[PDB]
């Protein structure tokens, strides 16, 4: 049974409710982005009309093959009548094909359902800006104030100065980044143009960024790892034992490994700069573990929600217990007091 923060009240709409069965009453299922919590229950057998984004459309047809003619794919920033429904997408800096959803409801009320995201200034200047927001469906993933790490750029800057470094002092070193989902892919790409690389990856992976319309990607990206000397790998696979045994296969072309674990926050946060990050070393091999995120800082979402204004939240995050529950629920109430609203 579908839970109550998945239904948008006065629709016939659910959000990121594929695993429920046939939930009554509803006439189109939204789809926020492709991440497997929130498309658990998809494949080619289903048969109700799933609105979405472009990439998101072509994730679902190529990789879970739902049938065309159930895929409603629509554009970003304008405004879209659904089943009688007037609705908006907009991006969510997550992953590629995320997105926001505007619902402006018969009887006046507006609803924006955030699926997953990292809150930015630039928000402000959408078309959010225009009109009022009586309830917010929040991602809460990181809702405490613990929960600090650097922009996405600091982190890149970082990846980048290590790897270059480390390649240079020794051309026959091999760097290896992490992958199980879409998203991050900043990371391996941003690596691989300050080596002059492509990068390497299995047949699965390759068909999944070639959905992405990420620009020029035919120049960025090969399944030949002979060619290129920036592999991905399944995250599993990103320890001493299943990196040794990767540069076994690699035909002593290399003699060192560089790897990276994209994570969102670990507790080394709360101590370390990211200047001051050191990778976990064994022989020839070394892991860096780097906190890069795609969701919210408490910060963040702080100054998100206090320009926003609503009347009402409704966490979409962090909802099982009730510890969780009444800490996120004190957060707001202090958000609220402090701004005014
Ligand atoms: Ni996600």
């Amino acid at each position: 049974t579908c839970p109550f923060y998945k239904k948008i009240p006065g629709t016939g709409f659910t959000v990121d409710a594929f695993q429920y069965g046939v939930v009554e009453g509803c006439t189109a299922y939204f789809l926020t982005h492709f991440h497997s919590d929130h498309y658990a229950g998809l494949s080619k057998h289903f048969t109700f009309p799933v609105y979405c984004s472009e990439i998101t459309g072509n994730l679902l047809k190529n990789k879970l093959h739902v049938q065309e003619q159930y895929i409603h794919p629509l554009p970003l920033d304008t405004e879209c009548i659904v089943n009688g429904v007037k609705v908006v997408l907009l991006d969510a800096n997550h992953c590629p094909g995320a997105v926001m959803i505007l619902f402006y409801l018969p009887n006046g009320t507006v609803i924006l359902h955030t699926g997953d995201f990292r809150a930015d200034p630039s928000m402000e200047r959408s078309l959010l800006a225009d009109q009022k927001v009586h309830m917010l469906y929040l991602d809460t993933t990181y809702c405490s104030p613990e929960y600090t790490f650097p922009s996405q750029q600091e982190v890149i800057r970082f990846a980048i100065n290590t790897a270059f470094e480390a390649v240079t002092l020794n051309p026959h070193a091999l760097v290896v980044c992490g992958t199980y989902s879409i998203g991050k892919e900043k990371v391996f790409l941003a690596i691989a143009d300050v080596l002059g690389s492509k990068v390497g990856m299995s047949q699965e992976k390759y068909k999944t960024l070639q959905c992405l319309n990420i620009p020029e990607i035919n120049s960025l990206i090969t399944t030949d790892m002979c060619s290129s000397l920036v592999h991905l790998l399944p995250m599993m696979q990103i320890n001493f034992k299943g990196l040794q045994s990767h540069l076994k296969k690699c035909g002593g072309k290399y003699n060192q490994i560089l790897a990276f674990r994209p994570t969102g926050w670990t507790h080394s946060n709360k101590f370390t700069r990211i200047a001051d990050v050191i990778p976990q070393t064994k022989g020839n091999i070394s892991i860096y573990g780097i906190p890069y995120s795609e969701h919210s800082s408490y910060l963040e979402m702080k100054r998100f929600v206090q320009w926003l204004k609503p009347q009402k939240i409704i966490p979409t995050v962090n909802v099982g217990t009730w510890k969780s529950r009444s800490t996120m629920e004190k957060y707001f109430r202090e958000w609220k007091l402090e701004a005014g609203y």
